[PDB]
């Protein structure tokens, strides 16, 4: 089951559940029916998640699926593991002619990080990278997306503290 | 960890929940009450799994254990997690004195494998390679294993129901 | 680990529930609320495990804290994962403020350590490099650690069924 | 080092001398005077090759560099072995105006693609996934390539000697 | 590397010969009578390299060695990999018995360190797990090492063009 | 080309030209036409190279192939790479009805083995593992072999320095 929660201090800190650790071309997803992890599909191209992608607890990202959460992370965790997560930005983009954004995080616990606190703390090319990731790596699935930009640590925070009331 | 059902629908697709993450040379199985994994073995041989194998849920088979399932992955996965298989081939071994049958079956989220649905379809080096491992992965353990061969999806299949038959 | 017989042997056959596999860089623990993998820091140096760590379920050790346990594997495993062990030693340091000792253990199914009974089957050289590992990890977080030495396999067999009947 | 031949009988069976193994995403390239491997630059998208990608040695191509063949490998290998690949496919791509051709070629050496002699045996979505990378991998950098398609091994070898020939 | 012009640019665009790609423990050395890759040691503790470590061909630093290049990568390369950096600082330090000073690099082909040039373009606690690196990786091998600090990049780029002449 | 030596003290520690890297299912060869790494073929079975697989520079194993050399290492090199070797044993074999003897070495840069001199320091369920690994690992290939036994360190220097010699 899973019943854990949103994080400590909320838009400043939140907990990140990890599905996917940086380097899979297996994309996996968490099971609500079980709780336990489960391969979504593996990418058609020779992508490489280029973060530990995951979920925070308890959020209702309308409808259904919880809110997504990108984790910067110089070396990959393992597929369940909590994280303790600092929200810098917000990745926009529209699948089906639907918003469908990410909170960008960094690792508390990584003095790497230390002073990343604001898209603006993201070298660009990394930023870049992340998105042209999800623009094209469900091309070879028939579906192209709409890619907006980013927005910074404020809009993150705004947007989870909204997901989670929403919850 | 087996409230879980045998998969989608029964015999053309099953679940399959991994054990063993392909090349690895520790040898995982799933706990009996805990559920979680326990580190059955390290193999007496520089021998690494050559495909992700693992258990089919609900299902008992001749020895008195889960059915057991071998997901060809290109991409290792790991221990524990669900995978939608699609069964292609039944391997045949005996294990000292045990009927110790295995599932062949391929991931049906990975359009590499669209076109394998029978043990027609693998390339028989491989199918060479999968036997010869069970053949001599024990050898040194005392244990000898004699291989019987291979039999298509079909029988693959009359073979799962079986073992969700016998679960109850 | 809520709830997991210490070991089938005590004594000898012990039951290592680890936490970090070897190799690893990111420093997880098992939290007691969820049950789950979460991470807990980050090794501010680029110091790796040299060895599976993990504790040992239904124990409790003077700090309140669970019983560590040092597997020494070739192939590292998986967090959560249980293995069977075997105590050779017993690791004496303080983090400075409390005596932290971790129990050296040889996992069995294994034939390569068939031999393994007490630090004197151990390469000299590795038990230091394991001494080094502690005495030297934390420092740069601004945190020191006195490591006094090694104890035999009994010494270690001593302080855990302490710490196995301790509840 | 190119004071090495094309490869063993020319047509059928050629080196192919790595310059990149399969999943890595650091772009390694053979340098000219050198010999030596060099860091050619790091792919701006997290994109890993998913083949060997190397050269043939004592060859030339329409752009100006050696003829660049790709080489399908379970377990990847070291950047600079040499590999009797044998081809079974042509890869058409125009880099920015440069009619960038690859070969696409299979181990001698390893049973697993005993029965690979054509692009017509290749799973069509690893061919998909292989046009889909060099028609993307390039994108954020600003060079546009266009995908025009595949070709058999005959068209592979009728290629490979073209590419001989120009060497000289 | 018998003869390879030391970089393209000089001050700048600088040729990086690795030795001891990233995440290794061997400790890996080049020969100049074979010009091979040969083991020089094993990292008495579970060290492993946090750069790529290299060396600037035709260059000569007063204690007669080569001249040490730390480049920053993401994905480690292979020894006997020329890759095209640029020195971003100096790292000062003296395994006791003239000092041993490396050059933290930056390489150029990967945008991730587009706006990297001098060491306060580099996270804090970067720089001091490479500093707590050398400062305690032969420790063990009974030897101590004086870790000083660092300097800027201009600082790098003299003691350079110092021995890039020096010959 | 290649022109290296043996090795420094000679049966006492000798050196090894590394192919195979501990972990590999891919067999390298090193090429005496042109002196780089080639693909001899890729193992049948899932068997990974148990050791660092290699041959001692300039030695004539009678006729042709120079005599090879297993390295313990507790991580593996690079093919192409030296290593300073101490051997320790001797593995004999018959294949096509003749001795095809290797040699057991071990690193001398790496403590973990300071105290390994000869085959009874070598736990036993490893040289059953390198032992069983030839003697199945080309069955697929139709190629059946002898296994006859191990042999300690004097044996070892024995044959090599006679090999060398014979070279």
């Amino acid at each position: 089951f899973h019943d854990l929660e949103p994080g400590p201090n909320v838009p400043e800190v939140v907990y990140a559940l990890i599905e996917i650790p940086k380097g899979s071309r297996n994309k996996y997803e968490l099971d609500k029916e079980t709780g336990l992890l489960k391969l979504d599909r593996v990418l058609y191209t020779p992508f490489h998640y280029p973060v530990d992608y995951g979920i925070i607890p308890r959020t209702w990202y309308e409808d259904g699926d919880p809110f997504d959460i990108m984790v910067i992370m110089r070396e990959p965790t393992y597929p369940l593991t909590i994280i303790e997560a600092r929200p810098i930005g917000l990745f926009k983009m529209i699948d089906s002619g639907d918003k469908d954004y990410k909170v960008l995080a960094v690792p508390v616990e990584d003095p790497y990080f230390k002073d990343w606190k604001d898209i603006s703390d993201v070298p660009k090319a990394f930023l870049d990278e992340i998105a042209h990731f999800f623009k094209r790596y469900k091309e070879l699935e028939g579906k192209e997306i709409i890619v907006e930009g980013w927005e910074g640590a404020e809009a993150a925070k705004r947007e989870i503290l909204r997901a989670i009331e929403m919850y």
